């Protein structure tokens, strides 16, 4: 037992774990996509960058996480970072439609890591989640939201013209 | 009878009650309206922008028409301010549309009330609204007809196209 | 059901509406008890200051409950905001013991809010109300507490000198 | 009863006084381990400078929690503060695992008032703590459990080399 | 003994130790008599702060205390630092009149110890004690005699009007 | 076919393919690295910094390979980041050899895509590889080899004052 660990369960500990993991998943997820529409065939360079931005967040969610880990005396377990589903994402609307459905994934994720903190009462962990995760979840999911819906109103995935402008308007 | 009272009519004391509770109503509108353009199944976030904006100054004009009262001796007596006719504002344009309606009954209002005025030879009371209000009106209600214009002009309410740009490069 | 909502309980929804309400009613309570002591018989401008920026920040705290509405998908509905239940506000010293009196109505509201969002464990909601309201909330309770017991100690009140000297001293 | 009292349970004030004392107990362990460092014949300036900083800290969490107790309507008692278990802390390595063994207790309590705050529905309480002091504790155990593992694997107590060279390296 | 320790009698480092102890003591009346001005039916900002700051100040005597028992080659031994006699101080006027009654009591002690020294014959003490501290405390003596005095004239206790300009005028 | 591909082999492509897993897999390795000196048990931070930058850089490396990929028309296909083969690094010693292996085993891969892109006669892959990475790849071998043997003299991993001035002297 760490000599800093105190009122920490071994539940919480695992399930930090598993979140790191699928921090780092859904950094994969947008980097893959990220990538996507760098393609010549694509070729929507602020989705490109909007979707590299969202890898990056990701991946420093993960790193803060493995932080608190340590910080609370609990042991990081690494796990394979799966592949993504898709290696074509098909359109814009079509990636922010995955993208918000991963964030709210992410988000099922965070709420039952909060109600085992909770059920634990742990109430640093509880204050840790609702603080770095939570909000800027909701505002990620919004965010997603927004974007599906104008560009579904321009007219999006079967005018190239909408998410053109889109890209140009909204992203740039 | 307030030390500071001359000239001022009781008829222009009450008319000065029921604007303030008329431009406080018209704040009402503009807010419920900026946030109809806030949902994530609408999106328009400049729309959102452009009512609280009016919101606001229609709050300011309460609040100078409330110091008027004071002013002249008159006394403030507040109404319940009712909640718009609509939760639902359909589209950008059909907003648009709604806020020419609502500046269009605020000025016959304000027209009204600076006919009282005459008839009661309140010159101070005349050169008030003539002043701070009537020129504001017209130009609102002339920059919310040329809005109106460009919408229908583009293909609104049916091409979501047409409010996503217009949010764009008018309203942005 | 909007494509962003995640674990927000119709409830919930229907509670942050009432909540906006009341926000927007506590505003017009105070700009009612700002005007009052702008009247040329009451005359203490700073107590006008003090209680028109405590209405601003009310109708700012609605505004934020409706954008966290739209955040979680939830809808605005709006209700009449009822004018405030006095036209007449007596004193200095009455006005503060009536929005002490508001302003733990307000936390109550508050409280039971957040007393729905832990029964219906959503983490979200209850950081949001932690966060912006709580303790905002607890200090202008102190701050209004604080006015009250300074107005008695120096004999407001009766004495118009305590209500003169406490507008230049501690509230301006 | 306070005027500006609510929400506020008996055993939370009581619990709030308890805390106000052992955190100044904390403050007064800390100065007595800073002016050890400070003797001739230990003569470890930046081991002393660095539990006089701990002092500091602990006696203004006191103050923020005499603040609180206020701002809830509590009345504030104090209790005698404790003189420190030891006047002779030995070592570097040995008054550094006081320190963690002290913040351990003092998280300890941090967490039973969380509890009981939690138990008598105090959100306004759970978020006070929560914010101030659970995520400082976690931090100060940490790096105090740090420091520890330093010191152990450098060579300390039996090393003064060791104790020397972190006093220059870690703490200076 | 101590490789520093020169003309240092037992009977001053015993003295030293029990003035440190005395210097905690005052700066812990003076925190409780802080936190009674600001409970919010007291609502004294300014003599809060007055009796804050000379909490702090006689911390800082004890601390440079402190440092001189190991200059000298003196060991330090704490006490527990006893509770104020009383937890409700009254008025602002009360406060002051015990704040002298205090400092008169610490002015005794420190005129003992400069005594002392001076059967010693220990020049560096007595220089220690005139230069730090005896001047120190006839200002304070001094300034809180001007402040009971005024209080008094103003009409205080009786007159919550007189502490309340006192607050503002003087302690602002 | 892309409309960009130009003297652009099958095997080429794959290669890149298979180069970004093993940059990422390298990120991964040096992430996991990191944090292992971040526990409260080992508590080495510049060991800590100094990994977390080489994960940061492989990361770097894996997405420009993705945008040469893209540039080349070539398709990426991403893999699994399989997990690092410890989760137990051991000592800055042993984990700095065990970054000495990975790098050369990431060198020996991109000397067999050089010869690769040499044997297909892609003078442009051929200068990529030379340009962004063999340099860089020796440069960092070097370094490590450098910090493997001035650990070694220095005592280490037996002695951790040698690790822990290692980390003070070199890493900070
Ligand atoms: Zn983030
Ligand atoms: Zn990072
Ligand atoms: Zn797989
Ligand atoms: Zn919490
Ligand atoms: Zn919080
Ligand atoms: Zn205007
Ligand atoms: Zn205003
Ligand atoms: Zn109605
Ligand atoms: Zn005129
Ligand atoms: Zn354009
Ligand atoms: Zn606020
Ligand atoms: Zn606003
Ligand atoms: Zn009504
Ligand atoms: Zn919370
Ligand atoms: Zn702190
Ligand atoms: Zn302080
Ligand atoms: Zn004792
Ligand atoms: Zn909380
Ligand atoms: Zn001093
Ligand atoms: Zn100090
Ligand atoms: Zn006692
Ligand atoms: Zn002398
Ligand atoms: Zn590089
Ligand atoms: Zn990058
Ligand atoms: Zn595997
Ligand atoms: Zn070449
Ligand atoms: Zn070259």
């Amino acid at each position: 037992t760490s000599q800093v660990r105190q009122n920490y369960h071994q539940d919480s500990e695992a399930a930090i774990n598993r979140q790191i993991n699928l921090d780092l998943y859904a950094s994969y997820v947008y980097l893959s996509m990220s990538y996507y529409f760098d393609r010549d065939d694509v070729a929507l360079k602020n989705f490109a960058k909007y979707f590299l931005h969202q890898s990056h967040e990701e991946r420093e969610h993960a790193e803060k996480l493995m932080k608190l880990q340590n910080q609370r005396g609990g042991r990081i377990f690494l796990q394979d970072i799966q592949k993504p589903d898709c290696d074509d994402w098909e359109s814009g609307l079509n990636a922010m439609e995955c993208a918000l459905h991963l964030d709210k994934n992410v988000n099922q994720s965070l709420l039952e890591l909060h109600k085992l903190a909770t059920d634990k009462n742990d109430p640093h962990l509880c204050d840790f989640i609702e603080t770095h995760y939570l909000n800027e979840q909701v505002k990620a999911i919004k965010e997603l939201g927004d974007h599906v819906t104008n560009l579904r109103k321009m007219g999006a995935p079967e005018s190239g013209l909408a998410e053109y402008l889109f890209d140009k308007h909204t992203l740039g």
